[PDB]
């Protein structure tokens, strides 16, 4: 494979650029309790949050606004379309053992990297990305 327009634009970046638009949130259902706090914090900082339907509804039900998106396999807007037109400039995709979503998660991570979008796949990092008031 190769990278294209989105990727080249990323190679022109400085390295200090911090996401501003929206954040796609992908997490295993069972990890919801611990993540809610980080989500709320990201929201309270001006980020628009996007998540797969079930997760988006859970977020909203817990005072954290979020827009639902469809799983690539179940194509609710398309994740690639959002990443493609700049609505999502950061992707949080943490481990998920659900067989039903393993490929979708692979595809989501690959789409982010292919377009030079920062990808957070560890909760530690993600955890500080929010507290840092960043």
């Amino acid at each position: 494979s190769s990278g294209h327009t989105a990727f080249l634009k990323a190679m022109l970046s400085t390295g200090f650029k911090i996401p501003q638009k929206g954040i796609l949130i992908g997490i295993q259902q069972s990890f919801r309790p611990r993540f809610l706090g980080v989500a709320e914090q990201l929201h309270n900082e001006g980020f628009k949050l996007f998540a797969t339907e079930a997760t988006s509804d859970w977020l909203n039900a817990n005072n954290v606004p979020a827009t639902p998106v469809a799983w690539p396999s179940q194509e609710l807007s398309s994740i690639r379309k959002l990443i493609r037109d700049g609505s999502i400039d950061l992707v949080i995709n943490l481990p998920n053992n659900n067989t039903k979503f393993v490929h979708d998660n692979y595809v989501i991570r690959r789409t982010a990297v292919d377009s030079g979008i920062p990808l957070l796949t560890n909760f530690q990092v993600t955890k500080l990305f929010a507290e840092a008031v960043q």
